[PDB]
């Protein structure tokens, strides 16, 4: 029996927001470390990664591991009729085909109760090399949003130029070019920029698939990019007491 | 000569958008005793009445039982003209074959007339009986709306069931089965189940999510249930009158 | 060489969402008197003319003037690259055919930095001649968007008819036919400079148009004669202004 119950609901409503249209259908891995997705996406060119820790979880237990085939698009219709204050419980017994959940209001008096047919799929769990890398930006997620929307219709490829100053997006297409350039910063609050760099980076990436990424953007505040050259960048968000949601991009050739 | 005059505009502009989409034609009944309408939509599932007694208005008169046939697409664009805080008039001149709408701002600068065309309709009153229901449950309209909005994700139909705990709305589709329950409370967003016997209908939730337009008219909604009868979704334009939604079960 | 420093950037964004629609591509006049933008529409019906004095810069510089041929499109999506609060700054080369712009964030450590591509223009420059109008209204803004936007719905032309009284918008379709009356008088005050009565017809297209520019002002002022096009004018203030000129029907 699988049972874990989450207070802050609003946490799996954006989680499934952000995947849904990236991946059609994924595996997740639940055991007693908690709950983990690791999927490429339709196309074939970026894996996804995300871990709630079941710490993270007011109420966890897992007692066998399971692994759950998800038609995400489904799972997020049904994560609509949680509302973002909602405390949500995720349940599941090993000979049953469904994977149930359970949306308790605030004001205790609404109970609803679904149920999600499951499916039967072929996934793989590829090899992450954990590594240390040559820059980690560590920026406001709305602000990184920005930049990967605006710099889309002047190009498909943003170029990332990492130095010790501050981090630099730019592209080029049929209507001239762009530039952006931010500084590190701070003693003001957290819309803070800042930089922990070995050697400068200069990386090519898809436009494209940066913004499907951002789609993450409501679950933090902050948000992390790691580069090194001929490796895939790492953007990560923080699902902040409980894990994280990191894409991974291979940059482009030339 | 007809002339009612409105202070809350906005419940005039609330009404046409609760209707507009599903009645495309339909005659307002003009009297004394106020302002009745009677139809079916588009294609003959569902039955709306609305009652704004003449009690309700600022200003009221009306000589003779006026039948004006109104294009509600054409007037709803003509009550977009309208601000929510304007005082609404309308208004017909004996043989003139149109309805007039006048607004009129609350700072008063702005004067605003509309001259709209009728249209002959034919007129078959079908006055379904003022019946006495097995359940009838009195809850908040938002969460009534939010709960059919929902389930249409997971399905195409909802199953309400009813008891004096609390009632539960039901729907299965491709995706798999939901299933959601409303307690009942001990004064605005309580939840209430006046019950005689116990009841369970099915209903289309493409038509429910018609009715939920008229959420703007009241903070609550009534809806009343018994088996192999039409329910009654009914949201009280307080003080005033009320709007009555009418939809059979299914096979 | 071109260099215009500009604090408020939003009056730039605000001007180019005002126009993008209107006109495809257009000539932009730099001088040492300002920045000036004179052009017909795509369908060849209402004239639109843009002023910004060198003054209401907080920088200026020009060393020659310049006919720079832009597709305000391109320069609209550029535009939306920068912040409602960034200070923009236009730049141009001796003759290079490049028009560089440049956002900074007021205080955040962020400098955007675009170059955007010209295009070579044969365009006609009609000399506008300055009249006397009989009516001249001075409205808000906000208002006149909601009026041609209402009637809208009743027909597709709006007649206007200015007295000393007040003044008055209609329009007439098949589904009926519509009144809005407007007295004289606070910030939504509508003032009549009144000589001689008019009553003229447009097309509410092309106005729905015109008042995109509504966000450069709380006030519009509309000035009319008969046999001479409405000018519809939204100040763009301590700086210049955008005037959209449109003839009217029968």
């Amino acid at each position: 029996m699988f049972e874990a119950r989450l207070v802050q609901g609003s946490i799996l409503k954006k989680v499934l927001e952000a995947l849904k249209d990236l991946i059609n259908e994924a595996c997740w891995d639940i055991s007693s470390s908690g709950v983990n997705l690791q999927s490429m996406d339709s196309s074939h060119v970026s894996l996804v990664q995300l871990t709630l820790r079941s710490e993270g979880f007011d109420t966890y237990r897992c007692d066998r591991n399971l692994a759950m085939g998800v038609n995400l698009t489904s799972m997020s219709k049904i994560l609509k009729c949680a509302g973002n204050e909602d405390i949500i419980t995720l349940r599941a017994e090993d000979n049953a085909d469904t994977l149930a959940l359970v949306f308790e209001a605030p004001n205790q008096e609404k109970v609803s109760d679904y149920e999600m047919k499951l499916m039967d799929l072929d996934v793989e769990q590829l090899g992450i090399p954990e590594q240390e890398y040559s820059c980690v930006v560590k920026m406001p997620s709305g602000e990184f949003a920005r930049i990967c929307r605006d710099l889309s219709h002047i190009g498909d490829a943003v170029v990332i130029s990492c130095a010790k100053d501050g981090v630099k997006f730019s592209a080029s297409g049929e209507l001239g070019n762009g530039n952006i350039k931010l500084s590190q910063t701070s003693n003001k609050e957290e819309e803070a920029v800042t930089i922990e760099m070995n050697e400068p980076v200069q990386l090519t990436f898809a436009l494209r698939y940066l913004n499907f990424f951002t789609k993450a953007t409501p679950l933090s505040s902050t948000v992390t990019l790691s580069m090194s050259a001929d490796v895939p960048l790492v953007v990560e968000y923080k699902i902040a007491d409980m894990g994280h949601l990191k894409y991974y991009l291979a940059p482009k050739i030339e």
